[PDB]
């Protein structure tokens, strides 16, 4: 049941696919990586093919290749981004040199379609429903998607979103720095590095999105991460003193209590006109204190999602056993560990 590959060359790299997969073509300007759209003949779905470019030249590449095709694995959920398939042209672990991912091909991200637009009501009601839908998976299975912002939400023609990129990202110092989308999306406990964290920085992020789908706005549109949190400050207020004590960078800490305290302002009267149902879920979300804002499957019970929610269509994972994540191994064994998972692999109905 090995399958007659076929080459072509794209992205000035040799692909070497399954003849099911038909009609290659490049999709982002780059941006998702060595992504291609392509027809699947054999299930009649359009795919994007994800090939990973000799992905064990180093340690920290073989556990990436390794980390990002465990995440794929595990996630089973219609709002989260999974395997379709993966495979390799090789014949043994000898020859395992090359990795490609497929998934669905929803055609856009939320982005795309959206920058610089306010949508009506019941559209944010319906994204943000999949994206929390979404995301009460993704935190069931213990995975944090830590670097949710609108160009890793999948959708497609009829507003259908699917969640990627959870649990992988890794931007630089400088992919950071400056008036940058990377950044306007992130709780402040991680911008600034505030303390151990977890799920409730993903909640945070979909209360900027939520905000600039009912504005048409960056919510925290700062020119640097001081700019950026005394944005933050201004609206939520400055941290309680409850807060100041769990803030365990010293560091950090120090500086914050250097600012002029300020009170939370009114969400009211910064989200003018808009269904308050809407206004009190942005006020639940976007509190400074990461272990008060309301949680994903918390928030889809509240109103505003009334005419979507269904809480026996709420699914929940497996837990996902990261304990790989602590564990220092060579090149060939996170290479043999990412093969086993390769072959070992089972497609869906
Ligand atoms: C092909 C692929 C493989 C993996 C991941 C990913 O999330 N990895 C991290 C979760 C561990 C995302 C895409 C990917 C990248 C870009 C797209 C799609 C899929 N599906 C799509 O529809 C698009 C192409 C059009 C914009 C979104």
């Amino acid at each position: 049941e090995r399958p007659t590959f076929y080459r072509q060359e794209l992205n000035k790299t040799i692909w070497e696919v399954p003849e099911r997969y038909q009609n290659l073509s490049p999709v982002g300007s780059g941006a998702y990586g060595s992504v291609c759209a392509a027809f699947d003949t054999k299930t009649g779905l359009r795919v994007a093919v994800k090939k990973l470019s000799r992905p064990f030249q180093s340690i920290i590449h073989a556990k990436r290749t390794y980390r990002e095709l465990r995440l794929l694995k595990h996630m089973k959920h219609e709002n989260v981004i999974g395997l379709l398939d993966v495979f390799t042209p090789a014949r043994s672990l000898e020859e395992f040199n090359d990795v490609y991912l497929v998934t669905h091909l929803m055609g856009a991200d939320l982005n795309n379609i959206v920058k610089c637009q306010k949508l009506t009501d019941d559209h944010v009601q319906f994204l943000i429903y999949q994206i929390l839908r979404g995301l009460k998976y993704i935190h069931s299975a213990d995975i944090i998607h830590r670097d949710l912002k609108p160009s890793n939400l999948a959708v497609n023609e009829d507003c259908e979103l699917k969640i990627l990129d959870f649990g992988l990202a890794r931007h630089t110092d400088d992919e950071m720095t400056g008036y940058v989308a990377t950044r306007w999306y992130r709780a402040p406990e991680i911008m600034l590095n505030w303390m151990h964290y977890n799920q409730t920085v993903d909640i945070w992020s979909v209360g900027c999105i939520m905000a600039e789908l009912l504005t048409g706005r960056t919510l925290f549109p700062g020119t640097d991460h001081i700019d950026q949190l005394k944005l933050i400050l201004r609206l939520v207020g400055t941290p309680g003193a409850e807060l100041l004590k769990k803030i365990s960078s010293e560091s950090a800490r120090n500086y914050i209590q250097s600012l002029t305290q300020m009170p939370k302002m009114n969400f009211a009267n910064v989200f003018i006109g808009a269904n308050p149902l809407a206004v009190d879920l942005l006020e639940k979300m976007l509190v400074l204190d990461s272990d008060k804002r309301i949680t994903a499957a918390q928030a889809l019970a509240h109103a505003y999602f009334a005419q979507y929610h269904d809480p026996d269509d709420e699914p929940v994972a497996d837990p996902y056993d990261q304990s790989f994540e602590s564990r220092d191994l060579l090149i060939d064994e996170w290479k043999s560990l990412t093969y086993d998972e390769v072959i070992s692999f089972v497609p869906p109905p």
